[PDB]
């Protein structure tokens, strides 16, 4: 009877602060784009909703179904919530300036639905968003979503597993709420959430092991391999960059998606699937690098940049850094 | 307005056969409590039932509370359903004979939770089920269930993934049904499902590189380098035996747990996973193996034994078994 | 964990008898059809279900959309139950012959939505169905639905209140059962409901007195001014006979939609909206009379035929069938 | 794609004004609460939610137990949305101040659940709020709540129906919104709500005859026997003063509920049941009144004050106050 939805949760922080209040406005409308998504993925099969959408992103990437309706869908909350400029979508050409009319002070970069290869086989998908504040009074554009990580001022993702989740992370911390199917409420479910150490779980797709880097091909042979005769780590990796982070927050461990001999900055898209994770992973006491640099310090220059990316345990991570050290 | 349940789909075939129709029952009270788990689960973390329930099964798991709750539904509605007379349950000692009263023809097997290792961190997980119809007029015992594979009339599972969908397999094939939450339903979304003769896709744990047998080592780095100069297989180990062997079936390639230095009879257990998924694999044209016998033919010994298991695409899986003849 | 649903509830019943078992298949897809019903209300004015069909029944009445979608849906699963031979709707002109494939050994009338003038102001609406068993061996035909109530082996009602519920009387009782919208199974709420003998609530439409008949007329001044100075009964009048039936057996009390001088037969429908109310009403220790004979007892000779009712608590419902006496 | 939700609605409306926005903040935790009612209504029996509380209010009413979980939700989610500072709720006996921290500039006056007689019996219930901006800088006190209806800047009700809708009417006006189950969000329905300039629909408890007054006798007689030959209204009585207003305003006619020989001031509640209502009705082109004063000019003396109150579609609600006077 006494509710902790994300709303009471965020105004609860931001009640010091005492702002104009427009990022509980975008967070809320976009936990409705959230849960029409979520709704909709429950029922893709039914609803017809599988297949291709019939044209090609920037990333060369086939266009699905839900990343179109998920797309609209987010697109649209974000416009009408009077809280933002500037927006960057994984499935969209060029920065989507928001009307004079209906303008804020955010720019929000979104990946509207993340891990197409498993929509159609039910596995765990999601939704990645992260939150820029225009720092400069110039006419709103393209250049305003080409900030470092590092000027977040919050980030997420959701999660439509088998439970539909939305991780918030902000200056002070990150939090987990869940989708109550009930009420269609995100209630609080993992306060202030810190990843361990060291895990002893790595996810990467071993079947690019062909192009791999000296560095990743040490590690894993060391992750199966011990040196100091201890347990190997359990492997895991699902195949969409939100499950596997995820489960890295709560758990522990490293996830890895490396460039390799094909791709010098790897594959995940840095506005929209690196940055935000790496802000999460961060805020949580974890590590997110490039394996050369933090990735929240790279500054972009093209909004749908890619960049590698290796982020988990702190211990982990370094493990991995202090490889690429030695092979550099 | 013309809604195709499994119900109606099920009765649409056993019409014919014109049998007592405690099969229809049967799974209609499956779908019940499949039902109520996609609901538990779907609000495990606001429910409050993420944890252990303190206690280990005989396979030494450590027992999850959603482990007791679906043990508990999924053990109630077989009861209830007037069709069943023996239950094997992954999380019960020993077989579980049903009441005279409420006596069905029927033997299930199953596993009330599959996934274990992925209820935290929201990663799909399910249930899997195999129904074996008794063989003898003999007074009802765990015997019953000692059966081998071949003999299911029967067996699929729960899929508590992005979306809930129960796939069914019975003697002229699969079909996937999605659950409709708004008015729980399972309708038909995939009919007569066939996987394909071969994959791109192999899925195991490689974090047991150190333990595996030559065979899988070859297999393996096959698969990452191929001898022909073909694209390598992509990797996806979600960490479900339901969900990995789900992609396996709608996207072919292959899944595999076979036996390490360390586990002569691999990990996963016959009665409750294997048998289930190997009945499903084979009815869609697929093949399920230990590596040196087909898993259906395995006459069981223990309600609670484990056996290798490598499924999935034909041409794959038998790539697989060329190369354990090799080494044999 | 032990779920008490309408279906486990049935055959606990028809376990004893041991009958071919197609009345628990029949109600089983009742209920499908009352769950998607329940759906499509719930959200009428969003998915824009308001309005007219553009037709009339062979009654007069307006068609609305919602009669249709749900005169399919009930016509639909009835059919796929292979239950039913003969189909009576308040939609269909004639009565609905089952094809000889889907054949079963029931005849079902139904008013498919109850409450027309109550869909667009969101006030209680429902369904309501009466049972028949073919009562011999000739080729199916209408003149199997025009058998008298007190041959009805089962009826009930759907009733799309604050809360979903179906209402189920059968030979041996009446019992309630409540739609979880969680799980999509009703669960049983009140086990072998009784009315009680004596209400305080009279319902009736008022705005009918200048053709009231003197009977009704005597009875309703009674209830204002009770001629032994005790306190009057209180009004209550939804709308919707089924909202209003409903009320009648769990508060006791009295419902009445007698005949005027405009209408000899009064309004409500024998076969789909009387007899199944009446077997309800005395299932549970109630009445259910006509001013002049027990509305059960009526021999049909039309589908679409009329019959004054007045129902609910024996000494009021007795009480004004003294007056009826009085005044012939 | 494009949802129009009561958020979205009302910060389109607010953002011309541009104020703090705690209205739309008032708004949507009101908006919370009432979804977790509603979800808790859809399966009170199931719940076991029936029953008493156990207590009686000042208005001598037997508290329920809805009315306690419902009071205690829409209590705690006014209190936490930071919008608030005198609360009056039908079931408190006095008015709760909210603590200087969570303070808002608005005050807000409740019936958490309306309709107590209809709870059991499935009947359409809801709940009523009336929002007054504290027009004063006087520290927080219940003097704050005792203000003339005319001083709402907001006000409408939560229903229960076989839909749940959300009613709003403020300063320009009245919209309907509709709760989709699906993602928990009141979607726009009807725009800018105008009752008709008469009905023919009257609705009261006829069960108060002997205690009504010559104006209400009078009223009622000419409903059923119309002077001028014309067809006598219809008739219709809910029990919930929610459910039948409502349907006064989609349908258009009248409600009512005066004062007799045994109650002065009627029954209904002035701060949470009549001036809501009465603004509403207002806002539609309707008219409220006592019999002898607008409803909305009383200024209140008792927080749970009552008023007799007939209102609905201009002509009627004018012929019943032609007739007050000519009896007066
Ligand atoms: O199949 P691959 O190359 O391992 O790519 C997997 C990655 O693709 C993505 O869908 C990005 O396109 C991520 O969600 C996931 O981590
Ligand atoms: O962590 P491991 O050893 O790879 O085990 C994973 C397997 O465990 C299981 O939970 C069985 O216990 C399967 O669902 C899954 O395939
Ligand atoms: O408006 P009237 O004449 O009172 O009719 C009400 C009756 O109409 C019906 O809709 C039947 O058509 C019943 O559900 C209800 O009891
Ligand atoms: O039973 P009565 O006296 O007609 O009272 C009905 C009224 O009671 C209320 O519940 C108020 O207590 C209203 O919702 C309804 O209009
Ligand atoms: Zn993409
Ligand atoms: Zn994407
Ligand atoms: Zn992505
Ligand atoms: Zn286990
Ligand atoms: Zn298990
Ligand atoms: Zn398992
Ligand atoms: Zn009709
Ligand atoms: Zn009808
Ligand atoms: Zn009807
Ligand atoms: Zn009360
Ligand atoms: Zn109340
Ligand atoms: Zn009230």
């Amino acid at each position: 009877t006494n509710i902790v939805t994300l709303t009471r949760f965020v105004m609860e922080e931001g009640r010091k602060a005492r702002g104009t209040g427009e990022m509980t406005q975008l967070l809320n409308s976009l936990c409705t784009a959230v849960k029409a998504i979520s709704t909709a993925v429950r029922k893709a099969g039914i609803a017809h909703l599988w297949g291709i959408a019939g044209s090609t992103n920037v990333t060369g990437d086939q266009v699905k179904k839900l990343d179109v309706l998920s797309n609209d869908l987010v697109i649209n909350v974000l416009k009408s919530s009077f809280a933002t400029c500037v927006l960057v979508s994984e499935e969209d050409k060029n920065a989507i300036i928001v009307e004079p009319e209906k303008r804020g002070k955010y720019v929000v970069c979104f990946d509207p639905l993340d891990g197409s290869s498993n929509i159609d086989c039910l596995v765990s998908i999601g939704t990645i968003f992260g939150i820029y504040r225009k720092n400069s009074t110039d006419e709103p554009s393209e250049k305003d979503a080409l900030q470092p990580g590092r000027n977040l001022v919050a980030a997420g993702y959701a999660l439509y597993g088998s439970a539909t989740m939305l991780v918030l992370a902000m200056v002070n911390g990150v939090n987990c709420f869940m989708l109550d199917p009930a009420i269609g409420e995100f209630i609080l479910v993992d306060r202030d959430v810190k990843i361990k150490k060291k895990g002893s779980i790595y996810s990467i797709n071993e079947g690019y092991a062909k192009e791999f880097d000296p560095a990743i091909t040490e590690y894993i042979q060391r992750k199966k391999f011990p040196p100091d005769n201890s347990a190997p780590y359990g492997a895991r990796y699902v195949g969409s960059m939100v499950a596997d982070v995820h489960r890295t927050l709560v758990y522990g461990g490293i996830f890895m998606y490396p460039a390799n001999k094909k791709s010098p900055k790897g594959k995940l898209r840095l506005l929209y699937e690196c940055n935000p994770m790496a802000y999460v992973m961060e805020k949580a006491g974890g590590l997110a690098t490039t394996g050369k640099e933090a990735v929240l310090d790279i500054v972009p220059t093209d909004i749908h940049q890619r960049a590698p990316i290796i982020l988990g345990s702190p211990e982990d991570v370094t493990e991995l850094l202090e490889i690429y050290q030695k092979h550099a």
